[PDB]
RNA sequence: CAAGCCGAGGAGAG
RNA sequence: CUCUCCUCGGCUUG
């Protein structure tokens, strides 16, 4: 391993305590600098006869197995013992047995957590923080308002603060953060900059920040940055089809009767679409929440089209359509008046949207703006083109990459793309696997795609190859993004650009950002020029602070919802204002899952294979006698006995009805009984 | 590989 | 404070 002169700067103050801060720029070699300071404090503790253990905490799972095989074990191998620990291993068992072995430990963060409330809840063994010598963090900005790797550092000043009251002592451990940016959290000052990168210090128990300034010209030559840029569109044609979609929900409004004082094709119009939609499964009547539910997927449609082509629209429309006569037809394998009314006004127009969307006269002017900015490069550089585009949604992503494994063009100078998305399982999509996405960056740095379609999950974490081209198409989420992706673009002759359009405020977010962005500097300037005593009284203060809006949130919130109240309650569909079940007859699986085993229930649903699986089905999923949507089959020893949710169901109490809508379990007050199989058996 | 439970952060709009 | 979008983590059933 080597030492670089600015690396060393830096790491000067750590060498000896100092718990610290270090924010460098992006591509300094930061895992090195950290891999040094952890061999350094081993041999020291080695040398002092003093026990040992530095554990490094990361907020992702990827990069535990990524600094495992690339930085720390290539040179910590022959001195020292090395493991690395996640949710996707089995070493998560005996977490307190590995910590009496493998003098360093990489681990993702709230295995530690359980582990310390573990030893702190339970009669179980778990482990405290006087068993470590050194914590090393990935990403200190994310030391915010009850995220995790908080609780570690609020248990770390409850202890410090039991230290500095013995004094008027257990040893506690050395602290080192390490970032690109600690970043302004949403302040509208300077000053309140300055008091965030304060809070973030006493969360962190720091003593400085150490920002780079001597050896600067060492990083300039060997660390640039890409040069900023924007490109801009504007459109009032809205040919054929926009006015042709803004017909039909005229229509359905009118005849429905219901004022928005809003606008078509926003996002205030869909707020209303929801808050309608719930009152009137509170109150029960139809005619208002299933044309609401068509009208919430009109405005998507339009919203998408704003930035995507109207083919895109049609066909997320068509496979909404289509799934639901399939519903339908599954289930009188009857027929109201609103149904038939919608299916009449769509699909007789169905034939002319198709018509209208398929139009090159006009198809949108953003995408033709990327055309010239991707074609740009990949003239260019010529083989060595590698590419990343961001958006914000996942349905753009797939339609991007279709487009341009469509048009010639792209393939032509040798653009293979792919897509990515996040494993999150919400968002009426079929996430991406792990395997999926680290097989991709495989491939992006093998150089079998060229360019990378991603929403947020590229800037952070997982450790993509420098690259090019770097754009931003209708995505600005705050300035830690701007400059993590900023600092993807090496490889000289790099970019980075936005793309958006003219009437809707992005370049104002842009600005903002880069503001901040030469705030945040300020700020760094102001507070490592601060006067150490006064540093020490303000972090004192905001520690105590802290630990106050803790206990504060504790007192309020020990249950907030704890009346048990077995059946209290009827759960009816949504849709169709009917009965499905009683609070009695459900039951609870591991704690977790919630399922009903009366056969009732059983006669009332239909099961619509999966298109899932299809991408032999396990899981169906449920529906009701009108179509809407339910649950999931289960499989628990054997017996297919059927899950469900609470956010397409509507409850009823017995008393006076305040029928209410939850979106998940727990917010309810009531408990349910677990299961055991002396019911319908023995 | 599928299903689901909980928690957290960011951004928009209101 | 609510809704939407996006990401992440831990945990269970198969
Ligand atoms: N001190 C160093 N000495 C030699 N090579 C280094 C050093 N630090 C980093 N590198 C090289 O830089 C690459 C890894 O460092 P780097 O590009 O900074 O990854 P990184 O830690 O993810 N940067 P960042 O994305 O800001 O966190 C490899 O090609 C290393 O060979
Ligand atoms: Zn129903």
């Amino acid at each position: 391993l080597q030492l670089r002169p600015y690396q060393m700067e830096v790491a000067q103050p750590a060498l000896d305590g100092k718990n610290i801060i270090i924010c460098l720029p992006t591509g300094s070699g930061k895992t090195r600098v950290a891999v040094y300071i952890t061999k350094d404090h081993l041999d020291k503790k080695k040398q002092a006869s003093e026990s040992g253990k530095v554990i490094v905490l990361v907020n992702k799972v990827m990069l535990a197995e990524q600094l495992f095989r690339k930085e720390f074990n290539p040179y910590l191998k022959k001195w020292y013992r090395i493991i690395g620990l996640s949710g996707d291993t089995q070493l998560k068992i005996s977490f307190p047995e590995v910590v009496k072995s493998y003098d360093v430990i990489i681990s993702t963060a709230q295995i530690l957590e359980n582990s310390l409330l573990n030893l702190e809840s339970g009669d179980d063994d778990g482990v405290q923080l006087s068993d470590f010598s050194l914590i090393i963090i990935d990403e200190c900005h994310h030391t915010n308002k009850e995220a995790v790797y908080n609780n570690i550092m609020r248990r770390y000043l409850k202890q410090k603060l039991r230290n500095n009251d013995l004094k008027k002592a257990i040893p506690l451990p050395q602290i080192l953060g390490l970032t690109a940016s600690p970043g302004v959290g949403a302040a509208k000052k300077q000053s309140e900059a300055e008091k965030h990168i304060l809070n973030i210090c006493a969360n962190l128990d720091a003593f400085t920040i150490k920002t780079v300034k001597e050896n600067l010209g060492q990083l300039k030559h060997q660390i640039k940055e890409p040069c900023k840029k924007f490109v801009i569109a504007d459109d009032t044609r809205e040919n054929p089809f926009k006015e042709k979609l803004l017909e039909i929900m005229a229509s359905i409004q009118t005849y429905c009767q219901k004022s928005p004082m809003s606008d078509f094709g926003t996002q205030h119009y869909e707020q209303w679409a929801i808050q309608m939609e719930k009152k009137a499964a509170k109150d029960g009547n139809r005619k208002d929440r299933v044309c609401a539910e068509h009208l919430r997927k009109y405005n998507e449609a339009l919203q998408i089209n704003d930035t995507i082509r109207m083919i895109d629209a049609y066909s997320h429309l068509e496979t909404f359509y289509t799934d639901e006569k399939e519903k339908k037809f599954a289930v009188l394998n009857k027929l109201d008046e609103t149904d038939e009314f919608l299916m009449n006004l769509f699909f007789d127009n169905k034939k002319m949207l198709k018509k209208l969307a398929e139009n090159p006269k006009y198809e949108n002017e953003k995408l033709i703006k990327l055309r010239n900015t991707i074609l740009e490069q990949f003239t260019r550089s010529e083989e060595s083109s590698r590419g990343i585009i961001f958006t914000k949604t996942r349905q753009s992503t797939y339609a991007l990459s279709q487009w341009i494994m469509e048009n010639a063009k792209f393939a032509e100078v040798g653009v293979k793309a792919h897509h990515l998305i996040g494993a999150g399982h919400s968002s009426e999509v079929k996430p991406m696997t792990q395997t999926e996405q680290k097989e991709v960056i495989s491939k992006f740095r093998t150089g079998e795609i060229n360019l990378l379609i991603a929403t947020t999950v590229a800037e952070e974490g997982l450790d993509i190859k420098e690259c090019n081209i770097v754009i931003r198409y209708g995505l600005v989420t705050n300035e830690i993004a701007m400059v993590q992706a900023r600092g993807r673009a090496r490889a000289d002759e790099s970019t980075y650009v936005l793309v958006t359009s003219s009437g809707s405020g992005v370049t104002e977010r842009e600005i903002v950002n880069d503001f901040r962005e030469k705030m945040m500097y300020k700020a760094i300037n102001r507070v490592q020029n601060m006067k150490p005593e006064e540093y020490a009284h303000k972090i004192l203060e905001l520690q105590v602070q802290s630990i106050l809006e803790k206990k504060m949130k504790v007192k309020r919130s020990i249950a907030k919802q704890y009346n048990d109240n077995p059946s209290l309650i009827t759960l009816l569909c949504k849709n169709c204002s009917m009965l499905v079940c009683s609070g009695e007859n459900i039951h609870v699986i591991e704690k977790m899952h919630h399922v009903n085993m009366t056969p009732e229930f059983k006669g009332l649903y239909i099961v619509r294979e999966n298109k899932a699986l299809q991408k032999y089905q396990t899981n169906g999923e449920i529906i009701c006698k009108c179509g809407q949507a339910w649950g999931t089959m289960m499989v628990h020893k054997g017996l297919d006995l059927p899950c469900l949710k609470i956010r397409n169901f509507v409850v009823n109490f017995k008393n006076n009805s305040p029928k209410k809508q939850y979106k998940k379990w727990v917010e309810l007050p009531i408990r349910f009984p677990d299961l055991d199989y002396s019911e319908y058996c023995l």
